[PDB]
């Protein structure tokens, strides 16, 4: 599939402060860049949008590019690529901002999903005007890793599905597409009510 990831992740944080290779193992880059690599090695067409080059060293960047990941710095160019748009914002600082930036540019029937735990209805309500009136084809969901992407113990992804009280923020096809994306990289998908 064509996947767009927004945010490579500050790799220094993972290495200096969090000591991920020592505590959980695996190998940098982690997070969004780690997801991009794993997706690409699974045969997916991956574009990673990152405005700040300094998020990782040249050696780590080469690692990303060696996986087949196309790296851009313009979110709008990334917006026109993916049928799935993964907002890697574990701190949820710019989640709503990126979504607002890319929503009018994403191709028909594309999916926008966050990796953090901002509720899908919240993400939807921030874009309700556009999603109801101009982009009814766009699905809103989640791609939330239980652990740190790139770590061997990261096995689960939580996907926001149809709400308990009926509201569908994405089609069943769109949700199924996310489910198979998770399994394509040997991970376990888990669909929850939005």
């Amino acid at each position: 599939m064509k996947i767009s990831i927004y945010g490579a992740g500050n790799q220094r944080l993972y290495l200096e402060q969090l000591k991920v290779p020592e505590k959980f193992g695996g190998e940098p880059p982690y997070g969004g860049a780690g997801m991009a690599i794993e997706f690409a090695k699974a045969g997916h067409d991956v574009v990673l949008s990152e405005p700040n080059r300094d998020v990782m060293s040249d050696d780590l960047w080469k690692k990303v590019e060696d996986a087949g990941v196309k790296v851009v710095s313009d979110d709008i160019e990334a917006a026109k690529h993916g049928e799935i748009h993964v907002l890697f914002t574990p701190f949820g600082r710019i989640t709503l901002n990126i979504a607002n930036t890319i929503i009018e540019h994403v191709p028909e029937n594309a999916i926008i999903c966050n990796t953090c735990t901002i509720p899908t209805p919240v993400l939807y309500r921030s874009l309700e005007g556009i999603l109801r009136l101009k982009r009814r084809d766009v699905g809103i969901s989640s791609m939330h890793p239980t652990g740190v992407p790139g770590t061997p113990s990261q096995k689960y992804y939580t996907i926001a599905g149809k709400a308990l009280e009926g509201k569908e923020y994405a089609t069943e096809d769109q949700i199924n597409k996310l489910v198979e994306l998770v399994k394509s990289v040997g991970k376990i998908p888990y669909v929850t009510p939005a």
